[PDB]
């Protein structure tokens, strides 16, 4: 899966990120993608190969204690820059 989620293409069409929720102290793993694409994610070093349909992945596939946050790319953006604020008033 994705060793750093730090990937801006800009193409991305979907994001979901992994919220750990037994660890407080890891980091969210975000993850973009595209529409309807798998997502191969190693959640405490197991890989879920997860199926993106339309931003939204099978919560089947999602091991307990863990957090899928969906979004869109866009949304990711548009939060992102809400939330952190990167430019510049």
């Amino acid at each position: 899966g994705p060793h750093m989620g730090k990937h801006g293409r800009d193409d991305y069409d979907c994001t979901v990120i992994f919220r750990n929720n037994h660890a407080p102290e890891r980091q969210p793993i975000v993850v973009h993608t595209y529409y309807s694409r798998d997502l191969p994610i190693e959640l405490d070093g197991v890989r879920h190969t997860i199926q993106l349909s339309g931003c939204t992945p099978e919560q089947s596939q999602i091991p307990q204690g863990y957090s899928v946050e969906h979004m869109t790319y866009k949304n990711y953006l548009r939060q992102e820059i809400l939330n952190e604020r990167p430019f510049w008033p």
